[PDB]
């Protein structure tokens, strides 16, 4: 087909349905007014709860339908990495250090093989993120779940005065992208429906099977970002998840002028199957898993720090074209 | 369908499948050794995380297949109460005061009317529990979810020295039960599969339709328990969820000698349809939604405090004899 909506995930409809839940949530903030745990507003990558000298950051994230690929090939060995990565990467975007995670595992059956595989990736992700897995919930629910749905909730800590929300972003700031490991965990419904029936899961593309491209575990950005924020002045941090580059608009009203990396790997296969390029930058990470915004004079030091850990790119600059994201080398405006 | 396992939920097989996940989680504890967020052990109602002067308690709970009844009859405005109740009631069982919650909503479709109803119950539960809903996650996943699955994660706070785990439970202690509002959110898979085909959700039993029996929202115990633990010495706290009375074995290895309330309402219908009483006490709450263990000299004041909130019962005593839960007035030993 063409779009994420036609694949079954209508982001516009989802936002419409969610307005009532978000309004209700905001009404509950007053229940902790002036007390420990008093929250900030909803809409950012994590909630910030006032504990006096510090904020606790709290976020919740699932893997999505990536688990349907894992099931077909009997490899849940890295789905736990995906779940941990999505949660801890979101914590970083308020400037918090990730501490602990609980997982929610909703399954059609208590399959011992699936669970042993899930456990392997949970450890690898936890070790790379520096977090303890401290508890969880397992729900065997075959009438409600057609596979093995893995989600979780993570908490982190950020000192008062060191929160990074994006309000410090100014025009002229440099925009830097850290490469993704691949598709990560966003847009799998479109990728699965577009490619699997046409090509088959065993289709071989640049020496890897389609399932390998679809299952590649999400990259964890904790070490480079925690190093970065303790060395250079950071104005904004954005984990590229659902919404793609639109996630930058959660940080600032200022505009962005970007040059994005070449379209490669699975993203090229998807593009060559008719998804419009503007939709692609709103759905897939397109090679950039994480974006940082720093003062222009810190650009080279930031790149030196990030490049120790992962391939990183100077993407562009913040502008006064309020509310616009110009992908200059593709002629796209979001 | 005369046991929970025959209805599709085999707790033995779930525990077996979870072994590698629990083992891996414990191997991650060392990642926070001596740092902020260092955890206690897994196994209890909540995780305890060391923040210096206090512990942060964290738990995650879903509603279960109760949501399939809500969808069948079109009544979603109380499952938000169930979700909040499950989470905050578990936080109470380490002695913590609930502070904040995030919700995970995995849905077949973004239906605006469903979301509007869910939002009503979310507010009602949050106000009664005294918590803010500070964020969440919404996943539209029709290939994976056959309904509207609602879960959440809650955090609470407990001062060092005031944690209530059950280790202070001693033989001779008094065991007090607080009535449930009904079936709560445990065992719905058995109740759905056993009752709905034969009777239909419109069947009237003892003055209420079957859907009313199955959808009655889970009771919230925050106000009575917080008053209790600030008034008398409390040795153990147990929210009666999956496993029924077996949850007491998580607090202590000492035995229990109990008299349980008469079988009424939905529990009587289930029993009359062939589920034996011994299975029923390990699946359903059987009229008791929360159990407290206090030294005998606190028993009269504890009953007075609890009875001002909900119907409460002296159930029995902790025994020097180990491991056994004797329900004396039904001739059942668990
Ligand atoms: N079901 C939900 N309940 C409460 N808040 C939500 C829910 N889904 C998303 N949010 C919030 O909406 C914002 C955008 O979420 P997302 O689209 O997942 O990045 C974040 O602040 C979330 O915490
Ligand atoms: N999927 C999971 N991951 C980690 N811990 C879990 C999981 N499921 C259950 N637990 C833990 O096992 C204990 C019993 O949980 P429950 O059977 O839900 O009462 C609690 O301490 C939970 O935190
Ligand atoms: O305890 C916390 N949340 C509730 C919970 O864990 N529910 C889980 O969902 C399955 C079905 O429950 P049912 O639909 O039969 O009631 C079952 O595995 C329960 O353990
Ligand atoms: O961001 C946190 N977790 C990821 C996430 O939000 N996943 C959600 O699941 C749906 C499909 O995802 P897909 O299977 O197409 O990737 C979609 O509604 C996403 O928002």
């Amino acid at each position: 087909m063409l779009t994420y909506a036609q694949a079954g995930v209508d982001e516009e409809k989802t936002a419409r349905a969610l307005r009532e839940i978000i309004r209700t949530a905001r009404e509950t903030f007053k229940l902790r007014k002036g007390k420990v745990g008093e929250p900030g507003d909803i809409g950012h990558y994590a909630a910030l709860l006032d504990f006096g000298n510090f904020y606790l950051a709290m976020t919740t994230d699932g893997v999505g339908t990536k688990v349907l690929v894992a099931e077909a090939v009997g490899k849940f060995d890295t789905i736990g990495i995906d779940m941990i990565a999505m949660n801890v990467n979101d914590l970083l975007c308020v400037g918090a250090e990730p501490l602990a995670l609980v997982d929610y595992f909703a399954v059609k059956e208590p399959n011992e093989e699936v669970f042993k595989q899930v456990a392997k990736g949970l450890y690898k992700g936890a070790e790379e993120a520096g977090v303890a897995i401290v508890g969880g919930e397992t729900a065997v629910m075959p009438d409600l779940i057609n596979g093995y749905d893995l989600a979780g909730t993570a908490i982190g800590i950020v000192e008062k005065g060191k929160v990074i929300t994006g309000e410090r972003i100014r025009p002229g700031d440099s925009v830097i992208g850290i490469s993704s490991s691949g598709i990560h965990s966003a847009g799998l419904t479109l990728a699965r429906k577009l490619l699997i029936p046409k090509y088959g899961l065993d289709y071989e593309y640049e020496g890897r099977k389609l399932w390998e491209w679809l299952l590649e575990p999400t990259r964890i950005y904790v070490r480079p970002i925690l190093e970065l924020i303790n060395s250079v002045e950071v104005h904004g941090l954005a984990h590229i998840t659902g919404g793609g580059l639109l996630n930058l608009k959660r940080l600032t009203n200022y505009g962005f002028e970007l040059e994005m990396p070449p379209i490669e790997g699975i993203f090229k296969l998807i593009h060559e199957n008719g998804v419009p390029l503007d939709e692609m930058f709103r759905v897939f990470n397109m090679g950039v898993g994480f974006i940082v915004v720093v003062p222009q004079e810190e650009k080279e030091e930031a790149l030196e720090i990030l490049s120790r850990h992962y391939k990183s790119y100077e993407l562009g600059n913040v502008t006064r074209e309020l509310g616009k994201i110009k992908v200059k080398n593709y002629g796209i405006t979001l």
